[PDB]
């Protein structure tokens, strides 16, 4: 089978460090039979963080989110595989994780809004754009699995 | 609007215990981060069953559900949280078993409606009630969990 | 009472997911009374994808069940036929939710681990197809009260 | 039958360990006869620890013990003493094997998680100090006759 | 390569202890080409425990082995016979350490939840006691190269 | 408490990561309570590789050794605490998979010494070299873990 394999950012946020989730959230989506390629604890900059966020820049919560996602520091993910942009944001749940459904990272294993655990691209497109803009040039490695014909047809 | 902090009585049922369920159960909601400030293995006296299910005194197998849920030992459990109530109908999941889903405590331990394993307060208002009802006035352990600041903003 | 068949296929136990699946519907409360890793030959394949005989993949279907052994199972139970269905999760793995085996072990369609009757009827063709006069097994499990009332 | 008292300490409970904990006990195939979580006045603690009132870390003890709430066990069954005993593993948490409660868990003596009577004997006095009468529940396990014979 | 004979006894059904135990083997690198729920014939569990005969337990084994269904398995690895015994855990499973299975999941020897051959040669002759000839299947792990130089 | 808190270098082999073992491994240490300062996916080059295994230069697996460890990425480590060095190890198992104890890291979910999926710092001195032989001046991240005062003194 012939289709493309996107990439998507994922994160583990400060809370997610401070509740010991980071063996927990990789094993999720290494379970899934998706491809880690980029991986990192991060304390991560004011700067990247409102430039991860530059949309949200106007907000009245922008402050407050800067000042916690720099709190403390964070795990950067990227993940390879077929449609796993979409894959990471079912397998993440809901923004609310009170609304979140069980099974899903949020749902499992978070409460609040403000504090749920990770973040995953919300599209390809940004997949592209966050790997960019938390990755250095040469810090992905790329690999064949060896299960890559049992993952795929 | 802001929702205050919340209790839940989540008890175990008699199946729950026989079948050695008791600490995943406990676990789930642990996991989920939600504080437990009430918890012991009772045998619960017929007229304290016959309060908890006083709203249903009326129906037919009224009998069932008391002479069942005094068959055996229970656990009884006190869980806080904003939106716990909720959300522990949510990580509980619907009453038939069958049709609760994949990721749900009676979605992936059980198989009928009569030993749906686990039970949790309908409403913040049948909370307060079930908690008060089930534990006596000194069983309740409030405390202050480290990781206050990492679940909730 | 109800049984369907249940089957692990050649991905999912290249990928070691044999005793992960069976934890499942262990806890789950359903009774296993079939079991058994065979290496499925392609006639027998074929009879069981007897429908989707005119379809295009079949024959990429029929060598990729038979591209490896698997892991026949037979479970019982009340309404175990749908629930097993709901617990194996959408034929798309990554449109399977999480929670389900396909939402939580798979990534594509063409290597979805797994297999459930989707019927009750098909639930004892396929038994009655994959298992041999005496391969099944009876017994009176000791939870069985505290399973259903 | 003998019986032995288990306490998941203030950490434990602040680290949401206890239903592992419990769940630890329950797979192994013990008997759970008493329950609680319980807020240890001063008193009950520094006569838990009646014997090392002289020590120089009674203080630090005492406080720890009463920090938070903990969550008081009772278990049922044959060698249940010495078996708790080898589960929890050595005081140590940095001793105690891979594969034991402390040993998994825990990284210091000062804060080892849990609690276990080193004795049938101490199991008796314990469960006695810890717990009131009402509050342990007798039943009948339906898995007797398959986890012992 | 080196095969051994792992069996999960009657017991570990009534408890829904086949997909961990497995599980516990998958995880370890090796490799699984063989397994079946079986009924143990009377004569074939005096044949497997023939050294135990004259013992005055013999009698309660046979009929315990009888009992219910058992899971037979054949694992293949350089070593498996021996890792297995780890693996498994002391005959007494109060003594087995944690981390073995009948030290995680048993309380008594009478109802060890499992068995493995206790020598290469003891694993190719259970095997051949237990499975008929093509009821094993030959076939290679794609992580081969990640579980052995 | 006036323990000494010692750093020591995990690694997850080439071979971890082809078997979708990184999360379970990060998850054992966060579960024993240690702390996570150094994380990343690392490709190392064979100059990097012997100079880690320096000391085995003149052995016979040598060679295979450094192709083995350069074959894929790796997940570089460095985690914080008092002892982690020495409980590191221990959690870990022996050289040879096949001896480790059932619990550790290799006897759990190793066959054989060649693919041993891990390795850590076989004491205090090594581990400070090791970590800087892997991680940079700053890849490091301190943090302060809100549960500090439930794990130590
Ligand atoms: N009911 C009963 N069974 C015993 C007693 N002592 C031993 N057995 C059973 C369970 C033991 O594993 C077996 C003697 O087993 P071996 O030491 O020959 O081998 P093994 O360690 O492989 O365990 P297994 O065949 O799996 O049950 O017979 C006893 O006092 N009472
Ligand atoms: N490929 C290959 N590698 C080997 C062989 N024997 C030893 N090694 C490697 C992996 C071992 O972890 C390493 C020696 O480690 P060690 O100093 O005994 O302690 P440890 O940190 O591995 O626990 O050398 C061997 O026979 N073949």
């Amino acid at each position: 089978s012939m289709e493309d394999v996107e990439e998507t950012y994922i994160m583990v946020k400060p809370d997610g460090i401070q509740r010991g989730l980071v063996g927990e959230i990789i094993s999720r989506f290494e379970k899934k039979g998706f491809k880690l390629i980029g991986l990192k604890m991060f304390q991560c900059p004011k700067e990247l963080a409102e430039e991860h966020y530059k949309d949200l820049s106007a907000k009245s919560f922008f402050p407050n989110l800067i000042e916690y996602i720099t709190s403390g520091p964070v795990v950067c993910m990227a993940w390879e595989g077929v449609g796993v942009v979409a894959s990471a944001r079912k397998l993440i749940g809901k923004t609310d994780p009170l609304q979140a459904e069980p099974g899903t990272i949020r749902g499992d294993l978070a409460v609040q809004t403000g504090r749920n655990i990770v973040h995953g691209s919300d599209s390809p497109e940004n997949g592209k754009r966050e790997i960019g803009l938390w990755f250095k040039e040469g810090e992905l490695c790329k690999w064949d699995s060896a299960l890559a014909t049992w993952l795929r047809e």
